[PDB]
Order: structure tokens, then sequence, then C-alpha cells
């Protein structure tokens, strides 16, 4: 029930650049007892336009390593001061049902410009 991302705020290209290290600790999830996880970048608050990519999803697993960098081209300064920066993680099963496993919520103003920042904290319920 933890997770480890890596952030990145570079001001030359004002490239809002984020790195999902890995998940630990995935409670169960299909009937079967088996798990495919994946994550999901939402900028929020912003225009459903794009301001959301999906991470790559990992099959059999209960404590996968994304080790993942998904890049947003187009923030500005006034945006990363403005935005937050939401890291959804999701589980994946058959063409029936799905369910959440955890996220978390951060305020792009923590990011400095031409600095990374590692992140390892535990996730919280969602209604
Ligand atoms: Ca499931
Ligand atoms: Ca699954």
């Amino acid at each position: 029930g933890a997770l480890e991302f890596s952030l990145l705020y570079d001001q030359d290209n004002s490239n809002l650049q984020c790195t999902i290290i890995r998940a630990k600790g995935l409670k169960p999830m299909d009937s079967n007892g088996l798990a495919d996880p994946y994550v999901k970048l939402h900028l929020l608050p912003g225009a459903s336009k794009s301001n959301k990519l999906r991470t790559k999803t990992l099959r059999n697993t209960r404590n996968p390593v994304w080790n993942e960098t998904l890049q947003y081209h187009g923030i500005t300064e006034e945006d990363m001061q403005r935005k937050t920066l939401r890291i959804s993680v999701c589980d994946e099963d058959k063409f029936g049902h799905n369910e959440f496993i955890g996220e978390t919520r951060f305020s792009l103003k923590k990011l400095k410009a031409n600095q990374r920042k590692n992140f390892n904290i535990c996730l919280e319920r969602v209604i």
C-alpha cells in the first residue's frame, strides 16, 4: 500500500517529467488472487483534453516495478504553481469489472525549476 515515484521539473523546456518507480504490497485483486496493475497520471484542475497520461500495465504480480517516465509537454511555470500532480493506481482484470488500488496528490507548486525530488508515501482510500 505504498508508492514510490520521482518527479523532475525542467524550466529550460518547461517540461514536467514524472517517474513512477514502483508499488509495494498490493492487496487481493482478482477472485483468483492474481493482479494486473497500471498507473495513470492526471493533472487537476485542468482540461480533460489530454491532461491525462497512462502508464504501462504489468500482469500477474503483487509488487511490480514500473520505472516509467511520463512526460507532460506544454506546461508553464504558471501551471506548475496552479496545478496538482495526481498519481492514480488502478487494477485491470478480465472483460468484466475493475478495482481502484490507490492514488496520490501533490501540488506542483512544490516543484522547483530544474529540481528532481523522490517520493515514497502510503496511498489513502478513495470514494
Ligand atoms: Ca480485480
Ligand atoms: Ca487484476
